[PDB]
């Protein structure tokens, strides 16, 4: 349904963000750099017997408490790698044994809870903090606050995602030097925002990417998440150059083109949730090392379990 | 697809509510009291020409500023009759020639906007204010703040909604033993729990209403906004008894059971958006001199133009 | 899912017309206008207490007697602007106060019921009349469809025209100020009528229908459109036939020769009436023109925005 | 969806019709028999080998001329059996090829054009003629659906009564050999005419459609049923007018009337002719009856299988 | 939906093939000749009155047993033409009450039943017989397909070609004037045959499937090729296997060898069978041919119109 | 959209097997036994490090090899307990990261590929083992289904039997601590495992499919399920045949006979399996047994809430 792969291999469309797009971040992250991170991890009873699990609570947007899990898996090795784990719409952190894949395969996991959201395919126990009115939307994440981007959700959960690397970071058993920021869809979005925002982070593992081209987005599909905003344009008539104002600050694409660390991204091709138009202008645009695997006749599911191989791969060749 | 209609007219469901419902409503409705009401009606340059509309802000749940507008139509009479109005899910005030119904009939209109709402069919103006954390929830307003009723979305939009006649009670113009209160599906539900709470509304019209009878709601249609709250039930495994015990102070049969007011019900027999058997559970419980028109063919439309008249000849009888 | 925007807007395909277009058209008005219009306002009981409502009764096509509605706001005029107020497929003149913006805005309103539909979203008193009733499918798009003379609406624009001229008949309305207006099915009569009435003086146009025919049917397979479709599906030998039929309806061909003030509307991403259909219409229309382009919504257009856009028209229009 | 079969075999649900129901179609085959039948057989050049086909015009409704096909097949036999073939909604008489079954097995097979329709699976080339077309909703359903007299089944149910006529007409037909068959809205015109025809011997009715409205509306929200429902939800005034239209043209009204030796068929997950519709006929049907119950079936039924049920029912009937 | 009709004439996308795609089908052709054909045509008591039936089976892939009907007409000619119809995916044989088309236009019909399908439409009568049956989606399409050895479709096409021997052994065929026929499945079958076969005189094929795999599975989402999209989706590993597999069995590479007269159908709307993989077979095709384009037609392509054009297109032919 | 719960808790219907159920799987165990079990675990280089996972061969149905993962956790315990994990319909074995829940919770995983899936959502590398393969819809669940002794379900519930040997011959899996688990197609297995197999401690069987498939087929249309009705839609002369091949392989005939305590799950919106053909199964469980009912949730069930209940259920079993 989309350009034809020749096409999306090439596709880099003319990015538009407002003059003050590193001004925003940089103003964003400083001021809830103001309250403490104070990671506490508490050991978690559970019926887990290959791995630890930790209770996790860290400061993020403002000094919010996000939730988190940490899974070390039981082994020889003294310091660990560590995969920083965002996930998909509607998710939350769950249960620690939803998380068992990274730490099977002799990395700790940090999973980071998404604010407001748990309640669609799995549990979350993070709250939202509006700063002040919660302004008319049309139902979902996507449109809470996008009159402004100082208001609009994503900042918050941007934020806590930044500051999630340093609570990971701050866990003695990890090794510094091989964190890696990994997320599908929207977890994929969130960890292309960090890619260029963290300065800790080590490599980007970005499956299906969501928040992305938003612009172009609306305008291929009509399926959800992305038809919350069309839904909301069209009522709000009078506000569209406003919406897409603020969705630029949030865009992976603005974020792509500062990011550095090595990237291992996936698509499939037939996935009419995140098009692949968007999820190559990301890729395209990114300026760190990079790799994609394209499925072709992969809707949103992409590559799946062998994608989740792929990973394994990329990340033992980068760190050896 | 619901009972047959013999069975519908004698439907009467054991009722379940708890034991502080009435206290729980007196101390909210309290509580928001203590804040003046300070309803401002300023005359907004539209182009009408026979009916006159005023901008309205008066103030609801905790003080918070809630927008609405006031027709009135272009007739001598020093006292006229009053129609406050409340919206459907997903709608807001609009504009003012979106409620130009009932100014026609000669009857000043208070169309009250839907607090965080007005992004779906029709646009709003009016934000909602969370009590503190924004809980997760699934995507919408029938979950938010679900998990308590101190917390509950619904609880500022009735208190709103009560404030609203006192704000219509206000305008020098209106007949303060003519204040009828009406509404269609979110906009029902809102009138019935106001025809149980206000002390000032003289009549209601309940049509096609939603917020009835929640726990068979979701037993009998797939179809939202009912389904939002299954869908966080089929995430929030652990949560059936807290959801159904917070709905339980917002559901319009137990407001049915308090009402005493003269109402005009409507029903679709084929509405499955608010099911035939949620309806009649609060028609049959509600207290007041009552009818109901029954339109056997409509699904959610109920009965359209056809029940607007009916509308106008109920009241002018009940007022001759 | 249409041509882009910047297409669009340059977007003025080859019009596919037949040599008697307008020998067809006067033909057709002037066999009508041999009946008298005997445009009949009867004063109706009503709730309304700010409008006045008549019923009403005219001369359409062949003589044919066809219902309305008159709604006159009360105000201290001697004469009033009107809007006559044409109708959406399957709808029909419904109640009076179904009708309640333009009086409210100050103008006399006419709406004219549509023969032979009023059944699928609101009301309607008018039959239609037929020239024997060919095969068709379901629906009001191929009822005659393999002649000119015999299609439904020939009839139905033939009462449109008619319409205006009772309008210009209640005593109160200002003729100088007689507005056309309607959306999807009555954004296709109004453009029809935007050429053929010598009455009209100003054009609103909504995501109108019966625009470009054969690009429509090329482009969705939504109803109404697709009606067509499945009567050429099964009538295989009569794409011919049809489309040469359809000619002396499309919108197209209608706003090449209209020369009246509009302002049109054109949802992006509606898919009853598409928006090359709606462009072609547009861009070929040969009186002063604007266009309000929504590019996030559907078939409903503008709605309550586009309403509020007609009003500010108007106003500037007239003053 | 609908009742389990136990109870589906004992559904006899209290009829509704008028007072004036045998009245009213004694009147209008009365009036319609006043016209010559004049019953026209041109034998058309055919490709086919094995049956001889003919164009047929006869006068069915107040004189109107409707279409068919006559196909006999090339056999020694002096006289032959026949069966009158009535067709599918949205459907018509096709090409003389679409009818082959019958005349393969011995039968004379007249195939009767659908008035009007003829434009959905297959063509069709007969008109309707109505005076006025009252508001309708798209198709046939409610076409005059107000009145008894202006409804569009009174017409075809007509044709139909005078197809049987036609059909003996023709010098190799055996008049104690005429069946009449249809499937659906086929099944819901061959039950009328085992009604009211006095010249058919034998019904073979499938899946039909045409009965017990009240209830189908209430079960199914397919069409073409659910054409009366969405006139409903709009002429909200309407219920009780449409409920009694319809009862002089239900199929369970005509059963209770039929004297002839049937064959039905039913599909228990058919969502167009619901179960509890088909079995309120089969079980008022006063004729000597066999019904085959294909319980993992829709709207096709028995397919080919009831085909060769109705070869062996009409052989062990006829000797 | 596809590309427009004037880009579709001139489709000509490069062929992939392995180099050794002739050399597959001459061994596999040779393997099953030496099996003996054994064509068994056991006369059947039948209700038919105009066609003597037939019981059938012959050796078809490595002498397994296939199914048939043979349907002959009763006419003085004791040579007819004949014409070998291959059947649509989920059908299979039926009844010989299903296949009356080509009988009565003085045509012998041989049907040839579909191994291990007939169980979606029509029933069917014939085992598929394989060996492991590896990990497969459900349906015919990836039965086999890691390998062409294996592959279902080797065993249907050698079927196909078989058939035409079967119904070339029956004494009042005319070998001069056997045709090959079939619709979808059956005109993809079809074509195959009309590479593979020294005995078949013309090809009829109408809306082929089996062509164009690589690009089928790009255009549209629907079954049955999205069998092989859900089977690559899990299998994601296997993509170059797949239509590496699926190159020998494509009508793209068997219409360019195919040297008899054709006579196509395509329906430009058709979802099924996408027009440009449909045009990119016909215009492959290396014998003389025609199509007949139905623009408005989904996969029910032209129907009874398409019918007429084949008696027609034949009786040219052969006369 | 099935009874509602206090009914559901209540449905005991009467159920339908063959005098002969017992010593069809007696004889057909028999029968398998007379193979060598063979059971070849293969260490596999892997990324997973702590998991040891093995790559598993093992004679299932009349000798047939079947593959499988044995994922073992690293820990001290020198004899583990052990889940035997039987697949969901169109899955197979996969990755052995796939299936890391049971290993991460303390016991050895067995997990069996399913014969002939592997290609909906999850790979497999299992083939089936038939001679022919009658004609049948595309799938699974009417393979072979015109005789019980042909049915695919006869093969894989043997495989699944000897998938409990075959993990009880690894060393370090503690053979009287053995469970049997599966969701769906792979609860419909574990059922059937816990009445013919004497080795499993306990059974876990979330949202079973392969139960009470005559009222299955009654209650909803979608697949899997909808696979035996489209078989019977076409098979119309095969209802008896058909049930009476199911009856051999019903859960509801499988549980009267099991003995070993079991935790069920249910969902109540379940439209894949619906809730009456689970509690059938439920409440006809002959041992000590408890059901999970989630009445929001559809075929999902309990998800990862239910896991946790599984993981309890078992610890204290195992105390
Ligand atoms: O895609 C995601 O970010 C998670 C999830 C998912 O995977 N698909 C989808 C579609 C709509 C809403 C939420 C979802
Ligand atoms: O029913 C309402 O309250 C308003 C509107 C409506 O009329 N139906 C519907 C369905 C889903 C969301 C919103 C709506
Ligand atoms: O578009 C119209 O003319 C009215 C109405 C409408 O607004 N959409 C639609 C679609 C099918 C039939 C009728 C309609
Ligand atoms: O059922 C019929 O009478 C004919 C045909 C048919 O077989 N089904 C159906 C459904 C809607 C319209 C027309 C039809
Ligand atoms: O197209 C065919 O070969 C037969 C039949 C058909 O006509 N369409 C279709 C679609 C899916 C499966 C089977 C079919
Ligand atoms: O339910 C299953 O056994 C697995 C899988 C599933 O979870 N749902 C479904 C539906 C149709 C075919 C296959 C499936």
């Amino acid at each position: 349904f989309d350009l034809p792969l020749e096409e999306l291999k090439k596709y880099r469309p003319e990015r538009y963000e407002e003059k003050d797009f590193d001004e925003f971040w940089e103003e964003t992250l400083a001021e809830s750099e103001k309250f403490p991170l104070d990671p506490v991890f508490e050991r978690m009873e559970s019926h887990l017997k290959t791995v630890e699990a930790y209770d996790v609570t860290f400061s993020g947007y403002r000094g919010q408490r996000i939730k988190g899990w940490l899974l070390v898996p039981k082994l020889e090795e003294e310091k660990l790698p560590c995969v920083v784990q965002y996930i998909g719409y509607n998710g939350g952190r769950g249960f620690p044994h939803d998380w068992l894949f990274w730490p099977s395969m002799g990395y700790i996991c940090f999973v980071m809870d998404t604010r407001g959201q748990g309640s669609g395919w799995l549990k979350g126990d993070t709250p939202d903090y509006p700063e002040g009115p919660v302004d008319p939307q049309y139902p979902g994440f996507m449109t809470r606050g996008i009159l402004d981007p100082r208001t609009y959700y994503y900042r918050r959960v941007f934020t806590d995602a930044v500051r999630a690397v340093e609570a990971a970071a701050s866990f003695p058993q990890v090794d510094q030097e091989r964190i890696v920021i990994a997320g599908g869809s929207q977890g994929g979005g969130i960890a292309l925002a960090v890619s260029a925002l963290s300065k800790k982070a080590k490599a980007l593992l970005c499956d299906v990417p969501f928040l992305c081209h938003f612009r172009r987005a609306v305008q291929l599909v009509d399926t959800h998440p992305y038809a919350e905003i069309t839904n909301f344009l069209k009522t709000h008539r009078d506000k569209e150059e406003i919406v897409f104002r603020t969705l630029s600050y949030f865009d992976g694409v603005n974020f792509a083109a500062r990011a550095k660390i090595p990237a291992l991204f996936s698509v499939g091709l037939m996935d009419n949730i995140c098009p692949p138009s968007t999820v190559f202008a990301a890729y395209n645009y990114y300026a760190g090392p990079k790799e994609i695997r394209i499925y072709p006749y992969n809707n949103h599911e992409g590559g799946g379990s062998f994608q989740a191989v792929e990973q394994v791969k990329f990340l033992k060749k980068l760190f050896e």
